Parts: structure tokens; C-alpha cells; sequence
């Protein structure tokens, strides 16, 4: 305790800042999910993104709370259309390279198989442009 | 012949256009290498790059001349410094996702192990900003 006092308090603030930075954090059961609006976070140099986007920087800090969890990433530009699972798989890779480049063990990063039933798509939860173009980062924790 | 007449002529033009678009093509033996200046080709959406950068579009067309060759990609932001093989491995992944997203078999794409002796670094050959920040795409062909 104390160094569990500081950690819990920090995490709550990171989550709140992410919220203000338009990044949603969804929690239910042992599932944790970050929903990133791709129209705001265009994303090549990890340096440009770290330096210019505080939100992406806050995503790293949060993922650093779970250094033992496998991090799953899903892409969804799945709004443009007709029959593009490609560009989705694509931006998912973009996020992964960014996460890796910024300290996340490559072994921990995994790309969600397209159409992965675990991905969130509920418009009751997803708000704004994220309903159309977005990236999701999901992991499982036993902190509860 | 004829459809070998058109192909050879097209390839020579692609190479020439790439040259005008500041992308160098180096040939020697069975080795082929593209040198892309990262200050000009910033690179997340494959659509933005395809649509806005004719040169990157010409790189795809050229790689489509070798649909059976393994495509190696090396990154070099290895100018910024001191002891960043990361960001290099990083932009190499960026190029790969872009190539894949645009039609290049994922099986054909491979990331060069950092410090791969095959990469070109000769300033007699590499010109301009590419001497500092660049991406290279190398493959081997038996066309000769």
C-alpha cells in the first residue's frame, strides 16, 4: 500500500484525461477496451505521435499498468465500403508498430482476426466519429 | 514478345518517373534496391499515400514486375541519435503495412534484421536527405 495508493489514483486520472482527449475506456468483467477515434488521431513517426498527441501518450501509460497482459488491437475503417477488412487490419498494424515503438513488448502485441466477436460496436457506447472510423485496443485483467 | 515489349518499356518509364519523384533505383548483379527519402514521403492510411504520393504508387507498380520475389524492407532514421534501431525497424514496418495494404502478398514481405549488411549506405549513391532519413526496399531478380 502507498505505492498501490499512488498507482490507483494515477490510473483514475489517466482514464479521465483520456476521456477529455476523446479516447473512451470501456470496462466490464475482466475486459478492458480503449476506443480511439481515427479522425482525431491520424497517426508514421512514433515520435510525431508521442510528441503531438497527449492522448496516445496516455494510452501507453495506461497499458503500462498491465505489463503482463496480451494486447489485442482491432481496426475499423470498416465504414468506408461495400464488401476493406484490409485497411482495418492495416490501421491495426499501424497502432501496433506505434505501441511497440513506444515500449510495448512485441510479444504482447497481437492483431485481432478480422470480425473478432470481442470487438465493441455498440453505438450506445461508441460515440461520435468513432462509430465510423476507429481503432480498439483490448486486453484482459484480473485486477478486480 | 510484344507483351514483353510493352512490359520492358513500361518498367523503364516507371524507373524514370520514380527518379523524377526523388526515389532512387539501384541495380547491380541480381540485386534491386529502391531508396525512399522519408522527409518527402512522410507516410497512416494507405489510401492517403496512394492518393497523394504518385511515387509510392510507382513503387507498387515496379514491385508488381516481380510477383515471385521476396521483398525486404529496411528503415534508417538511424541518423537521429547516439546508440534507434527501433524507429528504423519501425518505419520499415510502416512501409510493409503500406505495401501489403496495397496488394503485396504478406508472405513476400520481410523486415531486414537491423544492421543487415545488404542495405546500401554509400553517400556516393544515396543523395540528399536520404543520406540521413530513408527507407530501402530490396529484392533479388534473375531477369538478367
Amino acid at each position: 500500500g502507498l505505492v498501490a495508493s499512488i498507482y490507483r489514483d494515477s490510473k483514475r486520472k489517466i482514464i479521465r484525461d483520456l476521456q477529455k482527449q476523446d479516447i473512451q475506456y470501456v470496462e466490464y468483467g475482466d475486459t478492458r477496451t480503449l476506443i480511439i477515434p481515427t479522425d482525431k488521431y491520424f497517426m508514421s513517426s512514433p515520435r510525431l505521435n508521442e510528441i503531438c498527441y497527449p492522448g496516445l501518450n496516455n494510452v501507453i501509460r495506461l497499458l503500462n499498468f498491465y505489463p503482463q497482459s496480451t494486447i489485442y488491437v482491432a481496426g475499423f475503417t470498416d465504414n468506408v465500403g461495400s464488401r476493406k477488412r484490409k485497411l482495418s487490419q492495416a490501421q491495426a498494424e499501424t497502432m501496433m508498430t506505434f505501441l511497440w515503438a513506444n515500449g510495448i513488448a512485441a510479444k504482447r502485441l497481437k492483431a485481432e482476426g478480422y470480425g473478432d466477436k470481442n470487438a465493441i460496436s455498440d453505438n450506445a457506447i461508441i460515440h461520435g466519429s468513432a462509430q465510423n472510423r476507429r481503432i480498439e485496443i483490448q486486453w484482459f485483467t484480473s485486477e478486480g
